[PDB]
């Protein structure tokens, strides 16, 4: 079955984490970060990539940039744009540009995606565990979550329904000796490394989906 | 010349905070660290190794298992096995056991190490600047590291030449406007992300080899 947990950053899938800033691109960096560790699994090459082409580009696909976005959206720009270009051809300054994509610079692309089933915690550990990191949403809107610093999170205000942050879950794992108690997912955020753990929460697993992690998941398909 | 801070977590060389538990490897910790680094700078692929397989079968280099050793004899083992398994084949449970080492599983090697010059925190600095993350081993036995939370370390009953605990220069920095002075090595700790500042510690720098941490400070040649 199922590995009793997962990490992808130590199988060389995930970038070193980043920093949105102050604009709502969460959903861009959630993106880049799966297809960054779909194009490893694809290429074994790891090559970080632009969420300002994705901030710049993606309007007719439904986002709106630093004023938010879906990542399917994301994908779905990817596949019809015919690729995105690396984080270093087109860097990010955290404001909206004009769109600049560069077609010779494009280093990753996707054919459309592939959708968890919504609100289901074990679809979400098979795509963890058989594909590599998963885009996801989460509500993000409480202190609690601001001024995470370790241990499993767990927010009892949390809503699993209306969410506001896309996040990157990069594997799965659990507390003490026994694998089916004190679970969490590992989950990579955009809010620079010195947030957080070392830029990471600990999200609890298999509590009711809290605060949404498997209510909206997804990840491209390369 | 040299850069004013460093830190090699930003340029994908560094594997998450692990933790050895109720088990003296940390010098088998702090040998995969570098190793990882070197592996990383090689082939782009940034791959955990086994810290276990350098408790169990590095014996007939000298090292001793839960009960300690040393990051040269891990990476003399390296080299006389001809490899290293990875983390995830060779997984680690924080006991001396049998070896279990399996060719197959290698994913890395040595050709042996090179030591930086004893004592001369200057050759640490050019190493870290030049090389990636360096092994290095410190007097890590005063309660005040046991409790370290944030800031800058310093002990002033620390010992430049009695080390008993193996780390990991990751970097270095400083706090404040200006480079020259509250200096510090950035340090990965073997003690898991909930101690220290989410697993690291910034020791002080150019304070007279404090604590040893360029003492004995060595690098897998990959
Ligand atoms: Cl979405
Ligand atoms: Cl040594």
């Amino acid at each position: 079955d199922l590995p009793k947990s997962v990490d992808w950053r130590k199988k060389g899938y995930v970038t070193p984490v980043k920093n949105q800033k102050q604009c709502g691109s969460a959903w861009a960096f959630s993106a880049t970060g799966a297809l960054e560790g779909q194009m490893f699994r694809k290429t074994g090459k790891l090559v970080s990539l632009s969420e300002q082409n994705l901030v710049d580009c993606s309007r007719p696909q439904g986002n709106q940039g630093c004023n938010g976005g879906f990542m399917a959206r994301a994908f779905q720009y990817v596949k019809e744009n015919g690729g995105l270009d690396s984080e270093e051809s087109y860097p990010y300054v955290a404001v909206d540009e004009i769109c600049k994509y560069r077609p010779e610079n494009s280093v990753a692309q996707d054919t459309g995606f592939t959708v968890v089933a919504p609100g289901k915690e074990k679809a979400l550990m098979k795509a963890v565990a058989t594909v590599g990191p998963i885009s996801v949403a989460m509500d993000a809107g409480h202190s609690s979550f601001q001024f995470y610093k370790s241990g499993i999170y767990f927010e009892p205000d949390c809503s699993s329904k209306n969410l506001d942050h896309g996040v990157l879950v990069v594997g799965y794992g659990f507390e003490g000796a026994n694998s089916q108690n004190s679970k969490y997912w590992l989950v990579k955020n955009s809010w620079g490394p010195e947030w957080g753990s070392n830029g990471y929460v600990k999200i609890a697993k298999d509590k009711n989906n809290h605060c949404g992690i498997a209510t909206a998941a997804s990840y491209p398909n390369v």
